């Protein structure tokens, strides 16, 4: 006997944003999540995220990227948890075979950002443990940094709560039931009634959104990710180690500095295991390449970081075709948000996609230009059952 004003879906990296600026404006929200976020089921554990403002996905992201950037530096001042430290954010390449490389400093020229950029030994120089043949570049962003992705989470959910909106947690929502006034879930803990439905069951999107009519093509990745003991005389955030996504001939990796010691943490970004989110092996180590893919980049890029492996994780990355996001409202129902297919790169972008689901949950507009994250664009392949 309980209507919300607004329910929504997945209480995770975007969700929970956009609980806290639902609350934040007195809009009774209720935050249905599968488990208790923030946790290590979904796809923002792993303590840390980088974000970047010159994008080499795409310099339209930049102005959704700035605005984040001003929003954790807002949620910074509003916790006690630690949300941002400015490590920087080192992105290289081969001198003219990189397309990620190349956008990030298109990127950087055409919104007039604050960027070094350098190439060969000068890196080497530059950050003592970074060795790049003399045929690479860069370009190094000193005010984009890393954010701490489960900090993040667990602050919008003490500020919403506090606030009067409800999380139900450890209850998977199975099935909706959507009117043009209204909307309704369906869990094993009981049915739930609202004006607005926002939906943001990230990996999982693959799986449901058949139950709201939709047909978009959306596969979920296992990617790993591993801590690595290192010299912290030269890969400590203390001695300003920067956060890096770099591009090698055989794919793009990212990593960030030890921080307190933890150990240099490293990913493979163009390469992953094709999962289902209900079957997939959250064991780090299982497959031979989970170790291997990484240790493969540090002994030739990072030689002094390649030490012991002291933690490992496993995480999803939920792609789309094109790699954009989707963020709009469901193309039969304006009572309706999508939030899904982040393809990896999503969780910086947070703060100002929680922000962008709001209005669009209680206006059906928003002020943010989001047009390539369109549901109808024809890159997605996007359909009705
Ligand atoms: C995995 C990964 C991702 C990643 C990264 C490194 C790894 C290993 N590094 C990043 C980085 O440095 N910078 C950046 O900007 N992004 C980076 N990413 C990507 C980013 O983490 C993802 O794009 C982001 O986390 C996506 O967020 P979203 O909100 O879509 O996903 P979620 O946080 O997993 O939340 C979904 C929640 O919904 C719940 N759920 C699922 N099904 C249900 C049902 N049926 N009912 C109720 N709740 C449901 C989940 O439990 C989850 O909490
Ligand atoms: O989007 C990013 O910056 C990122 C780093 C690792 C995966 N995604
Ligand atoms: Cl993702």
């Amino acid at each position: 006997s309980t209507h919300f004003d607004v329910i929504v879906v997945g209480a995770g990296s975007m969700g929970m944003a956009a609980g806290y600026q639902l609350a934040k404006q007195g809009v009774k929200t209720l935050l249905v999540d599968a488990f208790d976020p923030p946790h290590t089921n979904g796809s923002h554990h792993g303590d840390t995220r980088i974000i970047r403002h010159a994008y080499g996905e795409g310099r339209e992201y930049v102005p959704l990227a700035l605005r984040s950037q001003e929003l954790w530096y807002e949620l910074e001042k509003e916790t006690h948890h630690k949300i941002f430290t400015k490590t920087g954010v080192l992105v290289f390449g081969p001198k003219g075979e990189s397309a990620f490389v190349a956008e990030t400093m298109e990127a950087a020229k055409e919104h007039s950002l604050t960027v070094d950029l350098l190439e060969g030994d000068e890196i080497n120089k530059r950050w003592p443990g970074i060795t790049v043949p003399e045929n690479y570049n860069a370009i190094f962003e000193p005010n984009s940094g890393v954010l701490f992705s489960e900090n993040c989470i667990r602050a919008y959910r003490e500020l919403a709560e506090a606030r009067g909106a409800k999380v139900l947690t450890h209850t998977r929502v199975e099935d909706f039931d959507i009117s043009p006034d209204s909307v309704k879930i369906e869990t094993a803990n009981g049915s739930y009634t609202a004006d607005k439905l926002i939906v943001s069951m990230g990996a999982w999107n693959s799986k449901l959104l058949s139950k709201l009519n939709l047909d978009i093509p959306l596969q979920p990745y296992r990617q790993v990710v591993g801590f690595f003991e290192s010299d912290e005389s030269k890969y400590s955030n203390d001695i300003d180690f920067p956060g890096f996504m770099v591009e090698v001939p055989n794919g793009i990796y990212y990593g960030f500095p030890s921080f307190g010691g933890c150990g240099l943490k490293l990913g493979y970004h163009t390469f992953g295991q094709k999962i289902d989110p209900d079957t997939i092996n959250r064991e780090f180590g299982v497959y031979p390449e989970d170790e291997s893919n990484l240790r493969a980049f540090l002994e030739e890029y990072m030689p002094g970081a390649n030490g012991e492996l002291k933690r490992g994780a496993v995480c999803m990355y939920t792609k789309t075709l094109d790699e954009h996001f989707i963020i709009d409202l469901h193309p039969e129902h304006s009572n309706v948000v999508i939030a899904a297919g982040f393809s990896g790169h999503g969780f910086k972008f947070s703060s100002g996609v929680g922000e962008v689901l709001s209005q669009l949950a209680l206006t059906g507009k928003t002020e943010h230009d989001i047009s390539i994250f369109s549901i109808n664009r024809p890159a997605l392949k996007e359909s009705l059952q």
